[PDB]
């Protein structure tokens, strides 16, 4: 490609011209004082005249700093020139002047700086161009906005031109198709790298895929809580690859005037159409296209009908791709789902805690941070937060900060701007405050997300974990051995004993381990969806759960439906069989293609409905024992990190006492211990709090104030309160159902 | 500057009375009972009696709505505060009420408004002032 040119430092200092080396003048056909058009980045324009020069190199162009401006690059950068020898003659423009340069100069502009510059200079102008007049003492900054015929023009003696206006902004807020790239966006690795697969071949390039033969993809959903930056996904994508990104609103083309919406819709297809490859982007898709009997009048299935014909009207055309962006799957009519519409499904979840660090990393930039911010903690006390209320954090903390340093009594004379944000920081008061005064928007959504327990944090009980990583851990890594052999893997495990002995911290380990997400279905949501809602709730669970593979469901409580189900009323039976027939047809609905894992945990294994216990469905079982010695010893260990541990003592005599325990009594006592000692804390401040008060001037000097001393005398005081968190029949019970399930 | 202050609402009623912290007093050899000229914006006047009162900070003036309205200031601008001692006993004074306040009373307003509010009162007054 003849066309790819490194910029360089240019010569002569005239701002319409650049310089070119002879080899190139002849092999690209130019000649004196013709004009060519200059493309750079960020979609951006430039006309020039084309000038000879013997010193600059072949693969650089002489330029100056003007047009590096406009064309928004830098040194070293590649910029391609393209002839131009269409240019028309314009006959009237529009030229304004920047705000920050015509300070006190109260003049004419058209007879000082524009007519001595404007004498028979042939210099042609385009929308966007920044161009700067020198004159008497001042650099006199221009911005042309309106021409004709637009945007190629070329300025004559018989062209008329009009500067009367007030002086325009630096660029008022056009940033976006400036800013927003990759470098704005957290958290949001694997869906931000799925789109750019699929999306980067039909934009970049589309000859050789025209070529191919091949059909492009058609629609994409992008389906999220609100807030949580879909349009600027969609934003970044098009400024990235390069397209001419068209946003459609809902509410606007709803509600135009009676029946002329789809007026609009057809006109911006058509534009569409016409412009070069170009995204569409439709935001709020169910505010238009809500189910079919939902809709009560006859506007909206006329506005959906005729969104579905432009849209199965696509057939080759350009290369065009639809974008819709919508809050719930199942709120948009399903009839934009069939093949060659909305197909391809992207799910944008709630941002986790990496992700909630990096977005408030990405949005602390312009504010300059005190030495005592540890966004760490702050990230990971925020959950149930998106990329909104981020914003709106930093934004209240800035105020805040602002709030606890005032203008004291500082004439605003304009002259205390710079230095406001140039003095002050932010503390760590500021944003606790922000984090008590928030209001959380994502609180009861389904979270979806790997764990950090290791298997560290569980103690003994090598055999279970032996046995749990032989069932996940080898069929994902070596599945070509299976297939070869022949064999069908395992699909779920059962974990009944005792309660509290720890089954979900080893859900949550082996989750941690293998590396893949995990969702908790706990009891009480389990024994909410009899009454009714019994097909949906579990639908849409396992869809999730199928869709973001791989994953370890996780059932909580099995037992709780036959355990309400017995008792005084007899009601909820049609509901207990109802939900547990839509967890078994879902179950068997499974195929071996995705790495979905369920487990279920029990303590009541007598009661299940023996229809679970079938090949295909839950069938291992795996019996999880109460701890004993070095198991004891590493649960007091994993128990014992805190901050405030001091030296302590051993650890060895503890678990040997205790016999009968589970996890649930040895996490009570180190809690009553901690408690004994903060009581102990307090009043001994409160102590020297009344002391000074009877004494004054008594502590001028700061004393040190008591260390966390957690004594042995406090531990031995605190666990003194033992209790006994199981009974003794359990343990028969338990052992006579396993030596039956062994024969 | 010290002598400006930031205006803010205050919860002493009475027309004539504002609310300054002790260190102002201290700083300023403001007595009790003195009476002080205030200057504001549009280069409007009113004076008033000053009174002791801790609840406001020292860099904060606390002051009623009728003399707020004198001043045509608003909560949080900035005022001029100075001792004025060279003010006397007046002679004669010249009162007359606003239309839009008396519809239908037709009585001796002397008698029933201005006696029992002028009485043992002492309260300064400047001409142009509501
Ligand atoms: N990395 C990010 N992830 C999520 N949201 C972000 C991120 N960076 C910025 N945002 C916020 O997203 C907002 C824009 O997204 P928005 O228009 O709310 O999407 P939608 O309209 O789909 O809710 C911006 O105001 C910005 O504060
Ligand atoms: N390996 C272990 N052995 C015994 N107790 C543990 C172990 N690991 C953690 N624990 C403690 O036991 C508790 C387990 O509670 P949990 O597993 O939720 O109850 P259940 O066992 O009924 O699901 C946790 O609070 C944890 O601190």
């Amino acid at each position: 490609r003849p066309n790819r040119l490194i910029v360089d430092e240019a010569i002569n200092e005239d701002n319409s011209v650049v310089s070119l080396s002879q080899p190139k003048m002849d092999e690209l056909q130019l000649f004196r004082g013709d004009t060519v058009l200059l493309k750079g980045k960020k979609r951006r324009e430039a006309v020039c005249i084309v000038l000879s020069d013997d010193t600059c190199s072949d693969e650089k162009i002489r330029m100056n700093r003007v047009v590096r401006n406009n064309l928004r690059v830098r040194l070293g950068d590649v910029i391609s020139i393209q002839p131009c020898p269409d240019v028309k003659y314009g006959k009237r423009i529009h030229v304004l002047p920047i705000d920050d340069t015509v300070e006190g100069i109260t003049g004419n502009l058209f007879e000082v700086y524009l007519k001595p510059y404007f004498l028979e200079a042939y210099r042609p102008i385009r929308k966007g161009d920044i161009f700067l007049v020198r004159g008497g003492m001042r650099a006199v900054e221009f911005k042309v906005v309106e021409t004709d015929p637009s945007p190629y023009c070329i300025v004559a003696p018989d062209t008329v031109i009009h500067c009367e206006g007030e002086p325009i902004k630096r660029e008022d807020e056009e940033e976006s198709l400036n800013e927003v790239g990759y470098d704005d966006i957290g958290g949001c690795r694997k869906q931000l790298a799925q789109i750019k697969e699929m999306v980067e071949l039909p934009l970049r390039h589309p000859a050789l895929f025209k070529a191919i033969g091949v059909k492009p993809p058609r629609g994409i959903l992008l389906y999220g809580p609100p807030g949580t930056g879909k349009t600027l996904i969609a934003r970044a994508v098009a400024n990235e690859t390069g397209a001419f990104f068209f946003l459609i609103n809902g509410p606007e083309i709803m509600s135009k005037l009676a029946g002329e919406s789809e007026s609009n819709l057809r006109k911006a297809f058509e534009e569409a159409e016409k412009n070069a490859p170009a995204i569409i982007f439709i935001d709020e898709l169910d505010a238009i296209a809500p189910k079919r009997e939902k809709t009560h009048g006859e506007v909206e299935r006329r506005i959906v009908s005729q969104l579905l014909t432009l849209m199965d009207g696509l057939k080759q055309r350009a290369h065009v791709i639809v974008m819709a962006a919508t809050n719930r799957p199942n709120s948009i009519d399903p009839a934009l789902r069939r093949f060659g519409r909305f197909d391809r499904e992207v799910d944008i979840g709630i941002p986790d805690a990496t992700g909630r660090l990096e977005i408030l990393q990405i949005h602390t930039k312009n504010m300059k941070l005190a030495d005592d911010v540890d966004l760490e903690q702050v990230a990971n006390e925020t959950h149930g937060h998106v990329g909104a209320d981020l914003a709106a954090l930093c934004s209240e903390a800035a105020l805040q900060a602002i709030r606890k340093k005032m203008d004291l009594i500082d004439l605003e004379d304009e002259t205390i701007d710079a230095e406001v944000m140039n003095s002050l920081a932010v503390t760590m008061d500021d944003f606790r405050w922000a984090l008590s005064q928030s209001n959380p928007s994502a609180l009861r959504e389904t979270v979806v997300e790997v764990p950090q327990v290791t298997w560290e944090d569980i103690g003994g009980l090598e055999d279970v974990k032996r046995e749990l990583q032989e069932l996940v851990q080898y069929p994902v890594e070596h599945p070509d051995k299976f297939l070869k052999f022949g064999m069908t893997p395992s699909k779920g495990v059962l974990f009944y004993g005792p309660p509290g002995c720890g089954k979900t911290l080893l859900a949550k380990a082996i989750a941690n381990e293998c590396q893949a997400n995990f969702i908790s279905i706990k009891g009480p949501e389990l024994l909410t969806m009899w009454f009714g809602e019994s097909e949906a709730n579990v639908r849409e669970i396992f869809d999730k759960a199928r869709q973001a593979a791989p994953c370890v469901l996780f059932f909580d409580e099995l037992d709780s439906i036959a355990k309400a189900r017995g008792g005084n009323i007899g009601d909820g039976g049609g509901a207990a069989d109802r939900v547990i027939n839509q967890i078994l047809t879902e179950m068997d609905g499974m195929s071996t293609k995705k790495n979905v894992f369920i487990i279920g945990a029990t303590n009541r294994p007598d009661i299940i409905d023996p229809a679970i216990l079938r090949p295909g469905r839950l069938d291992q079982l795996i019996y999880i024992p109460l701890p004993d010695e070095k198991s004891r010893v590493a649960i007091l260990k994993a128990n014992l990190r805190k901050s405030p541990v001091a030296k302590d003592v051993d650890l060895e005599f503890l678990a040997k006492m205790t016999n009968g325990f589970s996890g649930a009594d040895l996490t009570e006592i180190c809690q009553r211990a901690c408690k004994l000692a903060i009581r102990e804390s307090i009043e001994s401040e409160i102590r020297r709090e009344r002391e000074r008060q009877t004494n004054p001037s008594a502590m001028e000097v700061e004393e040190d104030d008591p260390v966390p001393e957690i004594r042995r005398d406090h531990f031995e005081e605190a666990m003194r309160f033992a209790r006994r968190s199981v009974s003794d029949n359990d343990i028969r019970k338990y052992e006579m159902f396993a030596q039956t399930l062994q024969q």
